[PDB]
C-alpha cells in the first residue's frame, strides 16, 4: 500500500529500523510496518505497570492513596519528580503520575515493586491478553536496548491492541481508564515526538521512551475532531550503540499515517 511504501521509504532515510501499528477505531483496521518484530520498549513499558496498579485499585479501593517512602537509595538515573520528595512520600497516584507524565525513573521502581518485580508487570498483561509483552528488568538497565535481546521487548501490534484495550476499551474499570486517560493527556514529554507531525487540533494521550541503541519510542491514543480515535504505536531503534535519539523519525511517520 502507499502508506507502507512511504514508511520505508522514511525508514531508508533514517539508517535505523522502524515499526509502525496504528487501529482506526472506526472500522477496526490495522496498518502495521514491522508489526511483528520486537522492539526494546524502554520507557513505554511505564504505561503496562501504571494499568496493573490502576486495575489492582480496583479491589483495593483505597490503593493510590497509599503513602510510600522516597528513600536516597531509591533515587536512580532520572527522577525529576521523587528527587523533589527524597525523605518523604509519595502516594501512589502521584507515583503513577509522575511515571507517565515525566518519565520518573524512580517512580516506576516503585510501581514495579508495588506489583511484586517485573514478573508482575508482565502478568497483568497476560491477564489482558498480551502474550507478547515481557518486562524482565527494573530502571535502569530495561533501557540497554541491545539488538536481538527479547528481554524487556514487545511488539508493535501488540502494543497497539493492548493500549486499545487499556485506554478505549474495559480492561479496566470505568474510574480507572478515566483516570489512565487523563495521565496521558498531561504527558509532557512528548511535544516533538508523535504529537509534532499531527494536526494541531487533534487532541493525543501518549507516552514517549528512549534508550541506547538510539531508541526512539512513542505510543498514543488520538481524538480527530468528529471522527472515531485512533491508536498508534511507533518504534524506532538503530544500529549503533551511542546513537542519538531521531523523535523527527517518529513525527515523520505519525505525518505518514494521518495523511490516509
Amino acid at each position: 500500500s502507499a502508506v507502507q511504501q512511504k514508511l520505508a521509504a522514511l525508514e531508508k532515510s533514517s539508517g535505523g529500523r522502524l515499526g509502525v501499528a496504528l487501529i482506526d477505531t472506526a472500522d477496526n483496521t490495522q496498518v502495521l510496518y514491522r508489526g511483528d518484530e520486537r522492539f526494546p520498549m524502554c520507557s513505554t513499558s511505564k504505561v503496562m505497570a501504571a494499568a496493573a496498579v490502576l486495575k489492582q485499585s480496583e479491589t483495593q479501593k483505597q490503593l493510590l492513596n497509599q503513602p510510600v517512602e522516597i528513600k536516597p537509595a531509591d533515587l536512580v538515573n532520572y527522577n525529576p519528580i521523587a528527587e523533589k520528595h527524597v525523605n518523604g512520600t509519595m502516594t501512589l497516584a502521584e507515583l503513577s503520575a509522575a511515571a507517565l507524565q515525566y518519565s520518573d525513573n524512580t517512580a516506576m521502581n516503585k510501581l514495579i515493586a508495588q506489583l511484586g518485580g517485573p514478573g508482575g508487570v508482565t502478568a497483568f498483561a497476560r491477564a489482558i491478553g498480551d502474550e507478547t509483552f515481557r518486562l524482565d528488568r527494573t530502571e535502569p538497565t530495561l533501557n540497554t536496548a541491545i539488538p536481538g535481546d527479547p528481554r524487556d521487548t514487545t511488539t508493535p501490534r501488540a502494543m497497539a491492541q493492548t493500549l486499545r484495550q487499556l485506554t478505549l476499551g474495559h480492561a479496566l474499570g470505568e474510574t480507572q481508564r478515566a483516570q489512565l486517560v487523563t495521565w496521558l493527556k498531561g504527558n509532557t514529554t512528548g511535544a516533538a515526538s508523535i504529537r509534532a507531525g499531527l494536526p494541531t487540533s487533534w487532541t493525543v494521550g501518549d507516552k514517549t521512551g528512549s534508550g541506547d541503541y538510539g531508541t526512539t519510542n512513542d505510543i498514543a491514543v488520538i481524538w480527530p475532531q468528529g471522527r472515531a480515535p485512533l491508536v498508534l504505536v511507533t518504534y524506532f531503534t538503530q544500529p549503533q550503540q551511542n546513537a542519538e535519539s531521531r523523535r523527527d523519525v517518529l513525527a515523520s511517520a505519525a505525518r505518514i499515517i494521518a495523511e490516509g
